[PDB]
C-alpha cells in the first residue's frame, strides 16, 4: 500500500465517507448493509459478518480506512457478474442497438412458451423503462433485473 498515498488515501476517501455513516471512521452491517442493498445485494447478517471479517485486519471487527482499501479491490470484481447478466441482454435485442421495444422483448419472452399480446408486455415495459419511451436499454434492463 506504498502506491496510496495523499494521492489515492483522497480518493478512497470519498468512498469511505458515503458508506461511514455515523461519521467515525468504521464500517458495519448497519452501514455496509444500507449501500449494499442499494445495488441489489440485500446480503444477510451472516453475509455482512463474513465481509467484514474477512477485510477486518486491526483486530476489532468493524472496518477501517486502511481495511477497507482491501474490500474496494475484491469487491470490485464481486460486481463483475453485470457481465454475466448481459448476454441475457443481447438475447432481447433483437436487432441489435442498444434499445429493446416492446415487439423486440414481446417475441422473445414468446419463445419461453408463452402467448402475450401488447398490453401483457406493456405492463412490463413500465417496469423496467425509467423515462418512459417505451423501450427497456441496458441500464433500463439491469434496474429490472435487481428489482424486487
Ligand atoms: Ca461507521
Ligand atoms: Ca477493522
Ligand atoms: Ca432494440
Ligand atoms: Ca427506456
Amino acid at each position: 500500500a506504498d502506491q496510496l498515498t495523499e494521492e489515492q488515501i483522497a480518493e478512497f476517501k470519498e468512498a469511505f465517507s458515503l458508506f461511514d455513516k455515523d461519521g467515525d471512521g468504521t464500517i458495519t452491517t448497519k452501514e455496509l448493509g444500507t449501500v449494499m442493498r442499494s445495488l441489489g445485494q440485500n446480503p444477510t447478517e451472516a453475509e455482512l459478518q463474513d465481509m467484514i471479517n474477512e477485510v477486518d485486519a486491526d483486530g476489532n471487527g468493524t472496518i477501517d480506512f486502511p481495511e477497507f482499501l482491501t474490500m474496494m479491490a475484491r469487491k470490485m470484481k464481486d460486481t463483475d457478474s453485470e457481465e454475466e447478466i448481459r448476454e441475457a441482454f443481447r438475447v432481447f435485442d433483437k436487432d441489435g442497438n442498444g434499445y429493446i421495444s416492446a415487439a423486440e422483448l414481446r417475441h422473445v419472452m414468446t419463445n419461453l412458451g408463452e402467448k402475450l399480446t401488447d398490453e401483457e408486455v406493456d405492463e412490463m415495459i413500465r417496469e423496467a423503462d425509467i423515462d418512459g419511451d417505451g423501450q427497456v436499454n441496458y441500464e433500463e434492463f439491469v434496474q429490472m433485473m435487481t428489482a424486487k
